[PDB]
């Protein structure tokens, strides 16, 4: 037995059931748990962990209370450090668009450095749910629609948070979320029903969670949705059979917020006692906020409705997490010394602006650039118009953790910084983020999140048209506010808000060159924009340095290299659209009536998976395979030469897709199986070599057999999912 | 069994070429020119025909059989979906009757007319559950509810097949599309279907089982994948489930070109392997692509299939023909060789009274401000819109042998009703679409949409002049039938933009505005519900549609139709359906917070819920009473309520019973329909309604597909729609 198992067995042999049950309780200071009452419960050994306490003096005060409990078992402290702690990086969907594991790893490592510097031990991150439904407000928190890329980045984020040793003072534990399938909510409505086949679940939706487990994630946060009728919180197949027995996870499972009590609303339980029994016997170790475990576990055990082994499993997992975090060696390892001077948590000197700026550059996606309008010269008169141009609150995104809006660089400020006095900027708000007062009241319902200009729409439009007439070109900064792409904010319309589209149509009618800088947390419907704007830059929500990174691209300090990781539908009525779909019996070419299509809109996404432009031109040589036949246990090489055939240095992403065109299940028309992000000076050439073996060729059949079948495979290489060249080989 | 001995004696005579010929189902067309097809019938190489539909044409094919060695008769099939020559409303409108006897009458008359023309079989009923309004084939089903669709599935089969499948006024039902076709992802026709086995078993499979249990002679296999496996190659679906579990003894028929489509699905790399997959999965009869005739001999000689695969398939064809009476008399539906010739389309061979009476029952009153409807037969009525004079649209999609020139338009029904007592003024107003690419689609293959060559603005000014000269406006608007048909999936559920511009302009005249909606799917009607004075959903109401619509508008019939599919506020809410799960964070009138399962940019819930529809009278329900608070296994419970007509006009409504199982081993729906009663009442009349419930109503498939009723609370809800109910509880012991 390891030091950890010996230590835990010796501690648990000493504990009462009250102490073991106390370890399972995860709470936050708030209405339900006032601070002084919570401190008294920590002193009594009734608390296992805290979330949403995020400064060193507040965390140290809580850890000080444990010295009063009989066994002095330390707390751990968690937070939602999703894409940054104090220095906010782009939202995950924009990080994914970097196609660069090292950039994504740097965002996670800095997030862990900052969170651990504030005394935190754990982040409820990474979010690795696959998203094919643009309506869902939580698409901003994932890495897009692709199983290969999301799985790769899931393991990258875990390793970057946890480091070489979970006891390092600058490591935090990753609690991968949301296990499982949360992003397949029916209708894109948050928390809604998820219903899907086991082959789809295993092939497409579960691999990112398994990648996090295999990267050593210490914790798993359980989702709020049903899976095929069974809430994840009560799902013994998911949490025990799959996560523990099949995948071998040895860490901690954490319920979502009030999730145990929500089993009553889901109709699995008629009271809190039965909800508690279902959750702990399914495999939920730690109970977030609703305190059902502390209220009901003793009565359940005395009635023989649960086993002692249910409590022991759950407690062992909490203690094992604390052991790996170093907290039994030193409960203050992330909290410095008792004789440390006080400091300003929010000091500018504790931020990481260089890293945020460098990361944010990599995720920006050039969607359109007519006749080389971009990059802009630093000269002339530039009108900067729209409700997002001066928005600090929106550039940091949803789930901005301890980010301070006043510390963020707006798009306006970024342009001002870039041009100094070489160009003149003219500002007009142009429109409110929405013209619908019910939507503004929603967005401002808890906090003041959206500045509502008191002027009429007409007055703002006249001011913006005067500003555009006084300029050489217009940079319109438009899209969503961050509260439009957040938990529970599902959208029925994927367009830019109507108030802003009215502004864009008015700006277009001036005849001035029109550059759109889009801020948004989900794919948008951009048909009018693709037809009418001169250039389009997707910037997602780019974080604390967003405005500087966006100016870096617009003025060509950085040659855009971002590529989409989620298909952009032409309208909400096409949902879902995603690149790794099945052919059907009647596929549409581009073209007949009797094919799988809509009749009232053009078909396919407006922008496909892997799409994104450059200020330079790239060429690919013909694809070459090392052989036409592949033996089992051997490796196939796919080679292409990439050249920079243009006039500016830049990067692109060479993507490899596979198709299995004859199989015992209908397989996708293509599936991403590799990529290379390659930065080239003008006239440079690189031989790209992909390696494929049997593991790349397997799939789950109807009975969940996971093998590769002999026969043809098609290999596609290109700079997006739509513009590829292909060669075939045969697996023997 | 005389039948199994007759069939075994015949099959003992047949070569494999003869047995394989029985499996071939073809139509006259480019791929099968008439003279080549006739030569193949004489050679024993054809088992059945589809799309040949008149007595002289069918007799001519059956006459060719006399030249083959064994003289095995053909059967003849057609798509008699909602009528043969007399067209009833589309199925989604028949469902809105909530009256199994109305649905049975439409099917009986369809079978009478089709068998009168020599047909033996219809590819009907379509019983696919539909929760996605974008799909163009929702017009062909009975809406979103498993209980109602399952009930109507069995009614349709019994009505087609009668007491005896050999009767000359019977046809065989080929229930379709097995299975799950209406769950196409994105609402895109033919697209991927992916769902859990508990959802499949509880909600989507029961209508097909109801058809099998009602004695359907045939099952038509679907075009989609189910969890990755095309239905056409799905041995689990076609053999394990349909034959071994459900005990189906009849004929399986591939869809059109479906065996060859296994190559596009990526299950086969060539036609030989596609053929092997389909016959071994359990597809008996091969529609149109001739892969069975081309490849089965080679497959069998290579040992890639078994003789038993050919024998199973041939036996099922011969057994269908036996049941249809065709071995006793191949001409039993074709009269005598010297019957005089007749006009297939004669007016005396129609059933207009039945079509008019059935079409009245499906019409749904959605809005009626301050008693505008019913109208008086007087004054000046402007009849405006591209569907007002459309014969082609009123008969719907899948209109079989219906003749548009025999149909009654909405304009003609109003003209019939008012005679000389009122003045009608007509203006087209708008084309069905202002988008030339959409008109190009709707006129592709066949010119089905009349395009007025004037500008949109000229058509609008003419309609405004007409409206200004009238006392009120009847706007006849919505979809053309080609917008809600196979492959016509929509991304927008609104009335078309050209017509919404027309409605906004008409509203601005101040004239009372009555909307008569034609459509084959739920529509997004938020502006209409706010601005029209009255709204009548007429679906596509068939050959007598215009007369049934006038009957309602002038109050000869009190509208009694109720929705069987939820109407979303917009396409971005799809899917919306009444029997959804609660979730952990429900949004409803009792749960109105930010952190719930909702959209933020639109009102939540459907605009019109399942079971919604208004009347020209008012109804009252007494309090719901249960016969006991406890139910023992093996016993039945009664739920009683009294329905009263508390208004001034006779009319019907539909009392609906829903069940909830609020604590279960799976999350169960907030409500599930478990009974209904359509009741016609005079003013001041009352009817005591007694619903019976037992354990069978309470069971569900759990995660292991155990069919279980668990002890505990059940809530019983009664009301006149799914949103306006009250509940009482009982406990199952
Ligand atoms: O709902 C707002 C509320 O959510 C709380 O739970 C979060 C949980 O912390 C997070 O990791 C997960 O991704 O989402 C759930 C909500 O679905 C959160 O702790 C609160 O701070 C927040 O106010
Ligand atoms: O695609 C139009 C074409 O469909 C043919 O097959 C029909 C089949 O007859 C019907 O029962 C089923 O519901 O739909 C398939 C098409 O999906 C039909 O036989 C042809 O008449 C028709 O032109
Ligand atoms: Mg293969
Ligand atoms: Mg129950």
């Amino acid at each position: 037995a390891t030091d950890k198992e010996r230590f835990i067995a010796s501690l648990m042999a000493r504990m009462s059931n009250a102490e073991k049950i106390g370890q399972l309780r995860l709470v936050s200071v708030g209405a339900d748990h006032p601070k002084e009452a919570l401190m008294a419960d920590i002193r009594a050994g009734k608390v296992g962990a805290i979330f949403n306490t995020v400064t060193r003096p507040d965390i140290r005060a809580m850890q000080d209370q444990v010295r009063h409990s009989r066994l002095k078992i330390p707390l751990f402290h968690a937070y939602d450090v999703a894409h940054g702690h104090r220095t906010i990086f782009p939202i995950s969907l924009g990080l994914a668009a970097s196609w660069d594991p090292e950039v994504v790893a740097r965002s996670a490592r800095i997030s862990a450095l900052e969170a651990s510097a504030d005394g935190l031990d754990m982040s409820f991150s990474p979010m690795v749910d696959i998203t094919r439904d643009a309506r869902w407000g939580r698409v901003s928190e994932g890495f897009g629609e692709d199983t290969y890329l999301t799985s790769l980045l899931s393991g990258v984020m875990v390793r970057a948070y946890q480091g070489s040793n979970l006891a390092a003072p600058d490591s935090i534990m990753a609690a991968v979320k949301h296990f499982a399938l949360y992003g397949a909510a029916e209708g894109g409505r948050d928390y809604n029903t998820v219903d899907m086949s086991l082959p789809r679940m295993f092939q497409d939706y579960l691999p990112p969670y398994k990648a996090a487990v295999d990267a050593g994630a210490g914790a798993v946060m359980v989702s709020l949705n049903t899976i095929n009728g069974v809430p994840a919180t009560a799902n013994r197949w998911l949490l025990t059979d799959l996560l523990r027995q099949q995948w071998g996870f040895k860490g901690l499972t954490i319920s979502n917020h009030g999730a145990v009590k929500e089993l009553i609303k889901h109709g699995l339980a008629g009271n809190e006692r039965d909800a508690t029994r279902l959750a702990i016997q399914a495999g939920v170790d730690m109970n977030m906020n609703d305190d059902l475990y502390s209220t009901w576990l003793p009565k359940l055990l005395a009635a023989g409705e649960i086993d002692q082994a249910d409590i022991d499993r759950a407690c062992r997992d909490v203690l094992a997490a604390k052991y790996d975090l170093g907290l039994f060696a030193d409960p203050y390892r992330r909290l410095g010394k008792p004789d440390d001077p006080p400091f300003d948590t929010n000091a500018e000197s504790r931020l990481h602006r260089q890293a945020a700026r460098e990361v944010a550059r990599e995720g920006l996606v050039l969607l359109k650039n007519r006749d080389g309008l971009l990059p802009l010269k630093k000269q002339g008169r530039i009108a900067v118009i729209g409700p997002l141009a001066k928005s600090q609150r929106d550039v940091i995104g949803s789930w901005s953790a301890a980010g301070v809006p006043r510390q963020a660089v707006t798009v306006y400020q970024g342009l001002a910084n870039a041009v100094g006095e070489r160009a003149t900027l003219l500002y007009a708000k142009g429109a409110n983020v929405s013209g619908d007062q019910a939507i503004l009241d929603y967005l401002n319902s808890y906090n003041p999140e959206v500045e509502v200009d008191p002027r009429s729409a007409e007055a703002m439009l006249e001011e913006a048209l005067r500003t555009a007439r006084d300029a050489d070109l217009v940079v319109a900064v438009v899209g969503e506010s961050q509260g439009m792409a957040h938990e529970a904010s599902s959208r029925t319309d994927l367009r830019i808000p109507a108030s802003q589209r009215r502004l864009l149509k008015a700006l277009k009618a001036t005849g001035k060159p029109l550059v759109l800088v889009l801020m948004n947390g989900r794919p948008l419907s951009l048909g009018w924009e693709q037809e009418n704007a001169d250039a389009i830059l997707e910037t997602w929500f780019s974080g604390t340095e967003g405005g500087n990174a966006i100016a870096d691209v617009l003025f060509g300090e950085h040659n855009p290299s971002g590529k989409l990781t989620m298909s952009f539908p032409r309208s909400v009525g096409q949902v879902p659209v995603y690149y790794n779909h099945l052919n059907t019996g009647r596929p549409m070419d581009h073209p007949g009536k009797y094919t799988s299509r809509y009749f009232d809109e053009a078909n396919g996404p407006l922008y496909p998976f892997g799409y994104g432009l450059s200020y330079t031109e790239f060429s690919l040589s013909p694809l070459r395979l090392s052989s036409e036949r592949l033996a089992r246990g051997a490796t196939l090489e796919a080679r292409v030469t990439l050249s920079n055939s243009g006039k500016r240095a830049g990067a692109t992403v060479v993507q490899l897709y596979l198709q299995d065109p004859v199989a015992s299940l209908s397989r996708p028309v293509k599936e991403l199986r590799g990529f290379r992000k390659v930065m080239l000076e003008p006239g440079e050439s690189r031989e790209i070599v992909f390696r494929l073996g049997e593991a790349d060729l397997k799939f789950y059949d109807s009975q969940l057999r996971h093998t590769a079948e002999p026969g043809e495979f098609k290999v596609f290489v290109g700079l997006d999912s739509a513009q590829t060249e292909s060669r075939s080989f045969t697996l023997l």
